[PDB]
């Protein structure tokens, strides 16, 4: 069923912000494992022929016996597939969302400050998200590989704050990693995901 | 009130099992942060002059306004204080508990298998525990910095499977880390904690 998407750039395309060793491991091992376990959980079930977005949006309906496996690895598959596409070696802070951000938060900087506090505050493994909730933009975080789509909020930007995403280059300094992320945001993709809600 | 406990050995004393850079960061930053934040949550209160074990044990009646900070950072302070004392550069597979394990699981290698499978199955950030409950041994894992003492079960052995504990040396290879752990278990301390429940 599901497959591991190829990266849209080289492992080292995001240095010096995200290190090449991490990009390789993160994608080829961690993501891939999410795919393997996800396929095992869904094979033989109604979920097999569903899209990853459809599975995660309707995770509350998934049978109790495979719900955790799908929640965690389906989560994993969706979240990382989004993540790779939301990164870019030549981020431009412009476009539809940067403008909606500017209008809602006053500055792009004010927005980053709020995103960074919430992302740093996520205790344990999780993700920080910019989501649209019924037309309105808001910053939420989730534990582990949970995704706001499960609660009917469309994510348009996400940062992975599992320690495996930053430890090799940043060790404990998660605030420095979040700071480096801004330089590699794929705002074009962010736009594409926002405009898909309209 | 609370203080960062000193390590009973050198930063490099557990090599080649747990690397020295990890031990230093793990102890000086990660554990220290749990201590700083716990101190902020309990200062000027009842809890300040209590022992970390009794705080964590009676977390369920700690007022809802500081519960999360105590749970996370107190739990953090407890779990790591146990962890450092539960490790040794002079590890020796004998004693009261080894014998009980032998009796209950059949062998050490059987008990290790079940411990290693559960430790590897803990999704996200967490700990794997050997606990005394109802005068029997039981393997359980907990999320984040939760400790089975809160659910009335006395832990006697504990393994940190937060990615910070192993990423620098093992990266994604959590099983290899669990494998190395066996070589530095301080079973003299496990005996002491087990015998304290009698
Ligand atoms: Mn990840
Ligand atoms: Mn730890």
């Amino acid at each position: 069923a599901f497959e591991l998407p190829k990266l849209p750039y080289a492992f080292d395309a995001l240095e010096p912000h995200f290190d090449k060793e991490t990009m390789e491991i993160h994608h080829d091992r961690h993501h891939n494992t999410y795919v393997t376990k996800l396929n095992a959980a869904v094979e033989g079930t109604d979920l097999e022929s569903k899209s990853i977005e459809e599975i995660v949006a309707n995770l509350d309906s998934v049978p109790a016996n495979i719900q955790t496996a799908v929640r965690n690895n389906g989560g994993g598959h969706l979240n990382h597939s989004l993540f790779w596409e939301l990164l870019s070696p030549n981020s431009e802070e412009k476009g539809t969302v940067v403008e909606k951000i500017k209008e809602q938060w006053g500055s792009l900087e004010e927005f980053k400050k709020e995103f960074a506090d919430k992302a740093a505050a996520r205790f344990g493994s999780g993700w920080a998200w910019l989501v649209v909730n019924n037309g309105q933009l808001e910053i939420v975080t989730t534990p582990n590989q949970d995704n706001p789509l499960t609660e009917g909020k469309t994510p348009i930007l996400g940062l992975d704050v599992w320690e495996h995403a930053y430890y090799l280059k940043y060790q404990n300094k998660r605030p420095d990693y979040i700071g480096a992320f801004w330089n590699v945001v794929n705002w074009e993709k962010v736009d594409e995901l926002y405009n898909a809600t309209k």
